[PDB]
């Protein structure tokens, strides 16, 4: 019952089910995992593919040779299970040397050090036969007002990522950039804080459409902001390349729950969009397993992101699939919705007296939305109560 | 002592002192005011200009003599004043028929109502003399998740902002519009919910020139977002064409406090933001004299919007003149931000051993930000206490 | 399917059903509903009794003659339906004259009227039958810090209290009073802000075991704070006199939507619990139908807020009685969650080496609490995946 | 200008100074601190005292032999600088047995064993001559429903405490406890997750004349609370045994920024609560020099923490004494509010006609509050406008 397939595209970080539990006010409760082992157990479970930052398949600091013995240990284990890599990411937030940023860091040299290390990752990452290279600024931003102009701020997160498209374009890479965005955590505010920001900042680079967003579920309600409508913008856009599925308790620190978890219709509501819109990326899970978990629990908890989504993806395909959600919606009038509003023109519009000076604005006002009856029948189909 | 003068270009829209105190727990607590008055009062109290709603100057409904008398009768208040009208803006939340919106309301016939309740509102604000024409979409949203396609709505919002721009071209007007974001309230999620979302919006327009943001400092605290934040990354896609100040408490409602009031060092940093880079805009209050005040008590609080500012203002400049402070920023290397990350080229980069192979990690990690040293300094600046 | 009866103690406001859909931005969007048709409708749609203000019921200045005749017009279609009324509570926040609150507001003459229109509205819910009365002090607070000092507010509102049970034991009523909490809105923060502070400050009055809670859903959710852990610390202290529920999305103004609505998972573990804790007090609903509705979707939210509880309570009740779930609270030892720590004493744990010098705290340490699995486990029983 | 001296009564816990920089993303930035070395530079700096967790004076597994001669280290620093230790406190939230709790863990040996290593900490502490031992349950909570019976949590937890308070009075000790409060992380919700709930869990212990609280300014900020209101209410109920100082940007993970950042506004109307209610105990700064900081940016983090307390201290003792501002206060009616409000009884105010029957009420609600006046006078104070 709700058995996930390879072909269901659902992929984990390697950094997800291998959090050994640390967080700011405690050790760690698991042992490291061997990359190969997560490789197997998640393959087992019926996953598709694994994601990475550098360095969680490289250790920080390793030579050419340990480098090249890790990479192929690694390919080993993709080919003995048929998993793929569809995305791969640069850690720029764990060593002291990131602490005010990688891209946007005071000093310039740091910033110079970060754009090398972010170039020989994408040739690792091409070599893998990554799709997608994602971009978590997570140390870029700051905690107090004047320790970073923000205005200078976004030249140097400009002048990276027009960097990183020169270099893509001019090794003939077929890759396309994902900036992943954050409001906060680990510092006190991250530039580009939600999707619109990121969006908004992608058409100022010189090849946007090599640039789009990978959101996070619990990123933007960290904000408290609604995370299927800022998807619907993102794929309005023609630039959700990428998602990051997790679950999160409203605003508070980054929980990086398992899917379903945190708000559940919201995640009702986000599958409906994802699935209504044939989104065709992989569908990748950016969680943690809590700390309180051994090492069964950690893939009971990787196991449930995948069946939250089919269980979801049943209720929402059923949702739309039934005839009175069918007549509710045009009760509702979403189908005018979808129907332009002045196709006629602007000179037909101003000269429609029918729109201004003979609108019956009360008949108008007195109609109902009918919004409760279609929600209360989401909430069923949700529920299975029908 | 701190004392506005109409250089200052301090305005305020006519419902921020003429609103009568009627909050959703209760009735009004204050008479209402002839426009004619809240001008004159504003005038004597230091003010440059005013800003009004369509339905603040004309009653809803008034007969085409109504309105002319109405207009004639607030010229003349300009005429004896010397108050500017440099921003208009249309109601299309108040009445009960834009209870689903209006450019993106779920009936095509109120869709249609709304641009035209909005153009002919242009047109009079061209004949007051405004250069920016602000469009909040308050009612532009959803309670649930299947009452509004945001692809749809998108599609409706920039069909509406096409046309409006389609007009304004077409007529030869001198104006430009400016979106504000808001998050929520009175819908559960309003549409381009931050100062990022209304930008990437503005991106997808017909002729995106036209159409720049109109920020608040209290829409985007609603999200918890760093509002100097939103500000730079508005001036630098050069969009800032309007903004709205006033204070909040963190995230809850709208509270629409006087500017100075709520997060107080943000205000600081955004005074200094705004100065620092040459804002020539209007400093615009959208505020709400609290229900508990009479009538002195809504001019005292109107008074602190522009004293608050010009302290700021005083604080924030002996800041950026202070030679210890200077020494700081350097100390910070905020010099450093400024200059280009790799301006020698991507080749030089690549071939630099200084930036990879050759970069002591540890020298960098090692180099203490002092960021502690400068923001103290900048709070001893802002507290008078040097 | 899911049909509410009488006997499932399902109740609902006058104001809730009734609301004319007037928020701060819009007018209403709804006709005023007579009381005798709101308890008709309510009664046939399933519910159980009503609640109410006293100016929901007798408008405000009525004399003593109209005031008479209200009530008598009510008890007629409360003899006609067989709804009961188990609460009602005092409009202490519309009216001008509670700007600056009732029992804490600032003048004295206020707070003394405040208490008399409390205190013959006692005597009518009295006459009416009910057993609690509610006090949500809404205008009780400041919007900034100089405008009430809270120790002095604290003493106001202790004395307004202990002169309501002087009132209550002196005449001989059987009713009891529950405080409901709110953080914040209409006022910038409101005194008792949460389900905490409320039980706290009943501890410090007169008549203790005369004051209870009675918790909004959405308002501790205003606070981003777990209901129903407020709930059980409620319980726990055997203060849990009334209820109101509802939904809400996480932190926002008050949005009051219908119960299942916001964080659905967080009312599933407070139907969990109040059915397993045998709650036996109102099932009461303080919910808002959105002014997008015309009077047949107010009905309709009406129905869903029991329906969504019945769905919930069904989902509850096969959580707890499945063996598997049963089998798994063992796996991750809630069990001994219930047992007493050191029932020995004092002087037989000091002396239990096993508790400290002999405890393997690796041991311990490596034993995983199993707690995903569980989640996931409720997860299928509230989506009906098993 | 604004040099503390060691009668100011300023404390640093050992771990707050001694932060090495590591949080959820990032390694450490800076080595460790001997406590030697830590007692030194807080005391050339103006500190009072320190205070400590058990694990981080004497290392967790430590021997006797070490355990004593660690003492006796420290014990040598606080002999020759003259330095306090008027708080302690236990770790019972970083080794990984802690990590479902201590006090409040499922597992009943692991609670067993969090009281005895909390009660040792309790002999060191009053032999080192604390008179506060502090208690953050930083551990007890969860992230899911059904991993935690609160109820039986609370009486575990109840349980702990009653036991601590029994060991306090059977050996003479002259300690009282302080609970510290907090919404969430590092668990998702944390049990008494604010000030009054865990005022009103003090209500059930057996003799809860020995608990009080210690609350964070922070901690109820990550809840969107008013904290003066809180310590008003704290204050109120006379159980503001300890305090912890630090600043906090609104909802979002724990900052632990140095105080005066944050809510400036609010720190200033702390400083005048606790100073015009003459609270004598230590002012103690739970804060964490950021990451980015070397250690000349720790002291001067630290150092910070103490200016800004003198300097708010200053404003608000001449925003009390200023003339204007004691006009201002009876124009508010803050003199009404410290009225008793029927000190003539029950029976008189039943039958004062001028409290309903002649109580005019338009004029009293015409009355304007002044509030703004006010606001503005205590904003000019606290900029030194004035
Ligand atoms: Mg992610
Ligand atoms: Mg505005
Ligand atoms: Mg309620
Ligand atoms: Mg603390
Ligand atoms: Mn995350
Ligand atoms: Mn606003
Ligand atoms: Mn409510
Ligand atoms: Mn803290």
């Amino acid at each position: 019952n709700y058995q996930p397939t390879p072909e269901d595209r659902f992929t984990f970080g390697l950094w997800t089910v291998g959090w050994q539990g640390r967080d700011p006010f405690g050790d760690a409760t698991r042992r490291a995992l061997d990359p190969v082992e997560s490789v197997r157990r998640l393959a087992e479970l019926g996953a598709h593919g694994v994601t990475f930052h550098d360095d969680d398949l490289i250790p920080f600091g390793s030579s050419d040779s340990e480098r090249e013995e890790h990479v192929k240990r690694f390919r080993q284990a993709l080919d003995d299970t048929g998993m793929k890599v569809p995305m791969a990411t640069t850690n720029l937030f764990t060593h002291p040397v990131f602490k005010d940023g990688g891209f946007t860091a005071n000093d310039r040299d740091v910033r110079r050090y970060a754009l090398r290390k972010t170039i020989r990752n994408i040739d690792l990452a091409v070599e893998l036969g990554a799709e997608t290279y994602v971009a978590w600024g997570g140390r870029e931003g700051a905690e107090s007002g004047g320790a970073k102009d923000v205005r200078d701020a976004l030249d140097r997160m400009k002048e990276a990522f027009d960097l990183l498209g020169e270099y893509v374009t001019s090794q003939g890479y077929d890759i396309r950039f994902a900036i992943e965005p954050k409001p906060n955590e680990p510092r006190g505010d991250i530039l580009l804080p939600t999707v619109g920001h990121a969006l908004a900042f992608i058409e100022r680079l010189e090849r946007p459409e090599l640039y789009g967003v990978n959101p996070e579920v619990g990123h933007e309600q960290m904000a408290g902001l609604n995370f299927p409508h800022g998807i619907a913008q993102a794929l309005w856009a023609g630039k959700l390349f990428h998602i990051d599925l997790n679950g999160q308790n409203g605003i508070k620190y980054d929980q990086d729950l398992r899917f379903g978890a945190g708000d559940l219709r919201a995640a009702f509501w986000l599958v409906d969009l994802l699935e209504s819109a044939g989104y065709s990326g992989p569908r990748h899970f950016d969680f943690k397993p809590p700390r309180t978990e051994d090492f069964d629990g950690v893939w009971a908890s990787a196991a449930g992101c995948m069946r939250n989504y089919l269980i979801l993806k049943e209720r929402a395909a059923a949702f739309r699939a039934d005839p009175e959600v069918q007549e509710a919606l045009r009760a509702s009038r979403l189908d005018e919705l979808a129907r332009p509003t002045a196709a006629d023109g602007l000179q037909a519009l101003l000269d429609d007296r029918s729109a201004f000076e003979e609108f019956d604005v009360d008949a108008a006002a007195a109609r109902g939305m009918a919004f409760e009856r279609l929600d209360q029948l989401a909430m069923d189909h949700l529920l299975g109560a029908r």
